[PDB]
């Protein structure tokens, strides 16, 4: 295994180093506004060295944006695809590329057999070529790598089954900034090439000058280069026609033949296209070849890529004809005029890359190596696209909840083959497709119109219901005596209970377990642990009595703690945000212990008085002029007091001190260590009154944030043996800090209400001497070093926080893990900040045509980990990566893949069993089984199960930790007949494995395996 910490890769372009050196000046470069006047030597190309030009027709189809997926399919995409089939069928030389398989699958299943055969034929013959082949062209900032893989696999599996092709070239022309998580996943899925477009205009200028727009993109920690993927970055401001033929859009616009009038499009540079004729073809060719030779100067080979397309293009039959015929006249003239020394033709993306690599092999060019990312994107001036790292945060959190539910439903049901009548495959396909659809660059990004966000939400809601159904049917089968098991596939044996989604104050959706001496004395509950190691986690349920005790299935008592059910309300009468305690239901908390990738059953039993193994939390309401808070049957009385500073310690854990405002002030790791200053503060950013305004994409603050005026907030302290917490009602946020013995958990119920032009940020102030350095993650996969640059505006120093961020100095580190992607930064030494929500009354001029005024309450979750790191083996000062400690990685897993909770729905569960998975190996803590998926239906003689294994890299800080089992996924199911290593999409076998044993993977590597069973 390659060492991912100690060896700094040597690459030609390292983006953090490039950023440090670049000036970022925004000067007028002439017709190429963000570049310069390109010059070329006319004698560079000659009879023996011609410029080969591939014009690649394309149509960008968003699976939701200004319209929903179904509306665009009906109004535009079904017509684009129908006319592409007709025109390519009838014109053998025409070519077209297609990226979004969600739309293609939607179209193809509606075709009659004759058209299906014609479509398969134009794909097999090379006229229609799929690029990437994912369900969508995903966002690359907020998406979790697991869901980027999920959507890629969904579209590619559809393509292999129905079109018999697997793309090896990727096309990503619209995501707003680009992540190296894409070449990481693509290179492990069979890809050989990829293309990107939206990168900072200063980066396009810098790389163009050095002819570094084509490069071998490797991961930041990859010293050898085995992760490298050839990448082509487009050079100009847009992928539309005006910005794809060359540096001068006033000339290129004249070669978009859809802009002459009858289509309602025109050229903003004031010169329209004109039909190509024998009388003007020479002058037009002179102009066009000149743009092509200028564009060719920015690259190293004699093979030139000219995309020809835009959004929802190639719709009208007349549009196909006007583009095809005018370009064929230009090609016939250019190709026949020897003095141009050009050979131009329609082509596909693969054809372009194949030609480039043939030139490389002929020794005509060598390409630079590059590592890093392409965030944060700006398309012009100071317009940095950091707003969408936070826009529509409710759905960004929903994305992560569904991410986990899909994983759990696929894993729980993978253990057995199911009868078709159980509709397991059907429900899982729907869940995977709706989550895949939401990875679109206008889905999770929060950049769609209001009614479209509504459509994505409704789809995800159904996806969660489908997961619940599969999970609960699986638990009943996994824990019921086989000879007693008698399923009704439509019945609900268990209901899922989720403490953090939609969350308290967001939706009262949680059921109360109703017990009573005269009705039902006890209830079975079951926890699932999707991770491959034994795991303990406190779990909570709502119960109708405070007098409840817990036992495991050996009837062994389990220590529990009971607390009140607290809800916060804005009292429009008193004008205070204060908690109300339930007088009809309570919370029981206990530690569940669950096997690796398994299940554990516990029982809740009611009694008439305090049970021996159940304790009760004390409660203290701090506020001036308090009023009583009765708690129905709850034993202990609530106490009151004026606001004051407070300290709490659960177990052996850290001791947290809080201000009289209920916000963290310090953390003391051990009883004798110092109280390290760690202060939570909430502030707000506004919007500019003159000049460009923030919108769904853009973050354009009117200066540094200002403190939220807190007044005298109401603070609630609940102190328990197992769990304690301090909650405070602040304007727009009920902020809660929970302690269970280790790193605290933070929960924010964010309701921005009607505060227009406001962005609420949560900041952490410390005295850590981080300087201008901080770390953020990319897609939940890796942590990358960031350097705050005062030469760039505040919004440029904002980065995606898809799962976590940290700052450190030589001795101390503070890491904030998230249960949802949000935007954040470190704008001064010792600070961390992350945006909670943003409400914007104006549009930001990118075409969305609306502000963001559809905010809804969302519960954001976090883990805050303060730790000493003077003893950790960290990368050197020049290394571009960072790595989490064991505690921080487990803290991240607790937010993203918590234990799942099931409540038996009937009175009695006959045949109940206590545990499932006790014999599963408990793998090393840095290893995860990211995906477990049965790939075959029940009628298959040979069953196949696929696994994606991922190993992260954790810092070595002096903790021995050495007692775990080797995990061989191929032997998790019995009767294994074969084990193969495959691409990550499971579509190609790469290695027949000896002994039918699946090796574990190296730190930072991800592998896939498929076991076959007879
Ligand atoms: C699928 O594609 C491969 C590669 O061209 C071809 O050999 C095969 O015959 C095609 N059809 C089948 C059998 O799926
Ligand atoms: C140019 S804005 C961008 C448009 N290109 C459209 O495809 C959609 O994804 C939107 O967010
Ligand atoms: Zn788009």
């Amino acid at each position: 295994c390659q060492d991912v910490v100690q060896d700094v890769p040597n690459v030609d372009v390292q983006m953090l180093e490039l950023y440090d050196r670049m000036s970022f000046k925004d000067i007028d470069g002439g017709v190429w506004k963000q570049g310069w006047n390109i010059k070329y030597d006319p004698l560079k190309y000659n009879a023996h060295h011609k410029l080969k030009v591939f014009v690649v027709p394309h149509s960008h189809n968003d699976p939701g944006w200004i319209q929903t997926f179904e509306e665009y399919y009906q109004h535009d995409t079904k017509h684009i695809l129908s006319n592409a089939l007709r025109h390519l069928h009838d014109n053998p030389e025409m070519k077209f590329i297609w990226a979004e398989i969600s739309y293609f699958a939607r179209f193809y299943h509606d075709l009659g057999e004759n058209k299906k055969l014609q479509m398969k034929s134009i794909v097999k013959n090379g006229q229609l070529e799929f690029v990437t082949g994912g369900w969508v062209m995903p966002d690359e900032a907020n998406s979790h790598w697991r869901n980027v893989l999920l959507q890629l696999t969904e579209g590619q599996t559809w393509l292999k089954q129905f079109m018999n092709v697997t793309p090896t070239a990727s096309w990503a022309i619209d995501p707003f900034g680009h992540s190296p998580t894409m070449p990481y996943i693509l290179q492990k899925s069979g890809f050989k090439n990829m293309l990107i477009q939206r990168t900072h205009y200063s980066v396009k200028k810098e790389l163009a000058q050095q002819r570094q727009l084509e490069f071998l993109w490797r991961q930041i920690w990859d010293n050898k280069g085995d992760t490298a993927l050839f990448t082509h970055m487009m050079p100009f401001y847009s992928y539309d026609i005006p910005h794809t033929c060359g540096p001068d859009p006033k000339v290129c616009c004249q070669f978009d033949f859809k802009r002459m009038g009858s289509f309602g499009l025109s050229c903003p540079w004031k010169v329209p296209p004109r039909t190509i004729s024998d009388q003007n073809v020479a002058a037009r060719s002179d102009l066009l070849v000149d743009q092509w030779k200028k564009k060719a100067e920015l690259y190293r080979t004699n093979v030139l890529l000219i995309p020809l397309g835009d959004d929802f293009r190639f719709k009208q039959n007349t549009e196909w004809d006007v583009q095809r015929v005018n370009y064929e006249r230009l090609f016939e003239h250019i190709n026949s005029q020897a003095h141009f020394n050009v050979q131009a033709q329609f082509g596909t993306l693969q054809e372009y890359f194949d030609a480039v690599h043939q030139a490389e092999r002929a020794g005509q060019a060598e390409f630079p190596t590059l590592s890093g990312d392409f965030f944060t994107y700006a398309d012009r001036s100071d317009n940095y696209w950091s707003g969408y790292y936070t826009s529509r945060p409710y759905h960004k959190r929903m994305d992560r909840v569904l991410m986990h539910y899909v994983r759990a439903a696929e894993m729980l049901s993978a253990w057995h083959s199911w009868d078709g009548m159980a509709r397991i495959e059907e429900r899982l396909e729907q869940a995977r497709r709706e989550l895949s659809l939401f990875q679109h660059h206008d889905g999770i990004t929060g950049t769609a119109k209001t009614h479209v966000v509504v459509d994505y939400e409704q789809r995800m809601q159904e996806a969660l219901k489908a997961c619940q159904m599969v999970m609960q049917q699986s638990v009943y089968r996994l824990l019921t005596k086989p000879s007693i098991y008698s399923p009704d596939f439509s019945f609900s044996y268990f209901t899922l209970d989720d403490s953090r989604w939609p969350g308290s104050g967001v939706e009262d959706s949680r059921t109360t377990i109703i017990l009573g001496e005269d009705i039902l004395p006890s209830k079975h509950v079951v926890m699932h642990n999707t991770l491959p190691h034994w795991r303990e986690q406190l779990v909570d349920f709502y119960v109708s009595s405070p007098f409840v005790s817990v036992t495991d299935l050996a009837n062994n008592p389990v220590e529990a703690q009971v607390s009140p059910v607290w809800s916060w309300h804005h009292d429009t009468l008193t004008k205070t945000i204060h908690p109300q305690g339930s007088t009809t239901k309570y919370r029981i908390i206990f530690k569940a212990r669950v096997p690796p990738m398994g299940l554990a059953t516990y029982v809740l039993t009611i009694s008439d008085s305090k049970p021996e193994h159940t304790s009760y939390a004390s409660n203290l309401l701090l506020r001036k002029n308090p009023t009583s808070l009765p708690l129905g049957q709850y034993p202990e009385d609530v106490k009151f007091g004026d606001p004051r500073e407070i300290s709490l310690r659960v177990g052996n854990g850290p001791t947290l001190a809080f201000s009289e405002q209920g916000l963290l002030k310090s953390i003391q790791l051990t009883q004798d260590s110092p109280h390290v200053p760690v202060h939570f503060k909430f502030l707000k950013y506004g919007v500019r009154s003159h000049g460009d305004r923030s919108g769904a994409y853009l973050f354009l603050p009117n200066g540094p944030a200002s403190p939220v005026e807190l007044g005298q907030p109401v603070v609630l302290v609940t102190k328990g043996k197992l769990e304690s917490s301090v909650s405070v009602g602040l304007p727009s946020v009920v902020h809660q800090t929970i302690m269970r013995g280790g790193a605290p958990e933070i929960r924010n119920l964010v309701d921005i209400g009607s505060l227009d032009n406001t962005e609420i940020v949560m900041r952490l102030e410390t005295h850590i001497d981080s300087g201008d350095i901080f770390y953020t993650d990319l897609n939940g996969l890796q942590f990358i070093k960031r350097r705050r640059l005062d030469k760039l505006p505040l919004q440029a120093n904002y980065y995606p926080i898809p799962s976590g961020m940290f700052i450190e100095d030589a001795n101390t580190r503070l890491t904030l893990l998230t249960g949802q992607p949000l935007g954040g930064s470190s704008l001064a030494s010792g600070e961390l900040e992350i945006m909670q929500d943003r409400r914007l009354a104006s549009d930001d001029e990118r075409g969305l045509g609306q502000g963001v005024l559809d905010n809804k309450p969302v519960l954001h979750i976090y883990r805050l980990v303060l730790e000493k790191v003077n003893n950790c083996v960290r990368p050197s000062k020049l290394h571009p990566a960072g790595y989490l400690t064991s505690a921080a990685h487990k803290a991240s897993q607790s937010l993203l893949d918590p234990l799942d909770k099931f409540i038996f729905a009937e009175n009695e569960w006959i045949g109940a069993q206590g545990q499932f998975g006790g014999d599963h190996p408990s793998a090393r803590e840095d290893l995860d089984v990211s995906v477990m998926r049965r790939l075959t239906k029940s009628s298959a003689k040979t069953q196949r199960v696929g696994y994606v294994l991922h190993r992260t890299n954790l810092m070595q800080c002096g903790t021995p930790e050495e007692h775990t089992q080797k995990l061989d996924v191929c032997h998790l199911l019995p009767n294994v007949a074969r084990c193969e290593r495959t691409t990550l999409t499971f579509l190609q076998n790469l290695e027949h494995l000896d002994g039918m044993v699946a090796p574990e993977v190296c730190p930072m590597e991800t592998a896939a395996y498929v076991s076959s069973h007879s």
